[PDB]
């Protein structure tokens, strides 16, 4: 993925637990060679991958866990490395926020033109509820979607319930979750 | 499961969506052959299956989202309906709540004999956050524990976002939930 992503990992990890750590996870990830991580520049998600299970080993937490922490990490990180106003832009409530998301992700991606966004539908199951559909081209990051889900509560004042209901993993067609919401 | 499970399902539905939505609901769920339902007498867990998916088809919502209320339901309804002080016993905070569940459904269990209760264990990762470890005998009812939990936060003036790291329907051992809480 693009490098504002393990910018962003980088970032998180260093701020929790310092730069020793982030070095042993770095090297351990293999990727010791690279200096800093450019931002608006492409790679190959193999990049983030590694890094996530070496955060993993070095920290003895499930990746599943960090991936979680880095999906809430991820929302006040973007609204102050230079996104804030295109945060803000997409709406002022969970669901608004989420009808948005796609043309959100293509805001980005006319600069970013390479982008590999992502695509959330949203089926209102009322004015407090909904089920979002989760559809990639990659695999294993539901679990980041439901930190960034929590993050989208926190930056809203809004309690959010989050429990996921279908799984690209065992072969069906996409994730989908279930969603309850103050 | 035990006649007041589903007493109180019947009970959250009507006070939510009235009697006849409520009769509408049962007799979908073909259980039109019961007048009421008996707190302490046990009845087979297709009822309750039967009711949920019943429940689903009626209020055009997904069962998963039903479970989610009904866990916060559950909450409430147990503190008003003869509960009220075992579940004070509990404990004052949700880390000592949740140590202490075993520990009330034994409790439970002295009055209901065949009672199948789950089995909860809790890894503290912080003193804000657990691993929270869920096994049962029975499919399905993961989003209820979420629902649960968010119960318990509203009870002991606590936010608090539940992330389900791991699943028992795609074969895993067992629901593993990442909890994080003020
Ligand atoms: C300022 C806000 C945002 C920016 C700048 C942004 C940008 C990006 C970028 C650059 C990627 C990597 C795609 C690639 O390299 O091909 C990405 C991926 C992703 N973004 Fe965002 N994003 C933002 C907000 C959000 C929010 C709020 C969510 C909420 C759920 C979200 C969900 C995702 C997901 C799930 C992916 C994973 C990629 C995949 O599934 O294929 N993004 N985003
Ligand atoms: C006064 C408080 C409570 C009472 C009396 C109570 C009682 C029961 C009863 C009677 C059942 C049905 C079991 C059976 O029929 O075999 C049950 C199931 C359950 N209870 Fe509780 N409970 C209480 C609080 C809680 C709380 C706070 C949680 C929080 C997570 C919880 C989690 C569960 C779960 C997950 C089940 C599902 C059954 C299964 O997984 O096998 N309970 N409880």
């Amino acid at each position: 993925m693009y490098g504002l992503v393990n910018k962003a990992i980088q970032d998180m990890i260093s701020k929790h637990h310092g730069e020793d750590t982030w070095e042993a996870i770095k090297q351990k990830a293999g990727l010791e060679d690279i200096d800093f991580f450019v931002g608006m520049e492409a790679y190959s998600d193999d990049v983030t991958y590694h890094l996530v299970g070496a955060a993993s080993e070095v920290l003895g937490k499930p990746a599943e866990e960090l991936l979680i922490a880095f999906g809430e990490y991820w929302v006040t990180y973007t609204s102050e490395e230079g996104y804030g106003e295109l945060l803000a832009s997409a709406g002022d409530s969970l669901p608004e926020f989420m009808e948005n998301l796609d043309n959100l992700h293509a805001r980005v991606g006319l600069s970013f033109p390479q982008l590999r966004p992502p695509a959330f539908e949203c089926q209102h199951t009322s004015s407090k509820s909904m089920e979002l559909h989760y559809q990639s081209t990659r695999a294993g990051l539901a679990p980041m979607v439901l930190g960034l889900l929590h993050g989208l509560g926190k930056r809203f004042q809004t309690k959010v319930e989050v429990t996921q209901t279908a799984f690209r993993e065992t072969g069906e067609d996409h994730d989908i979750f279930s969603i309850k919401y103050e």
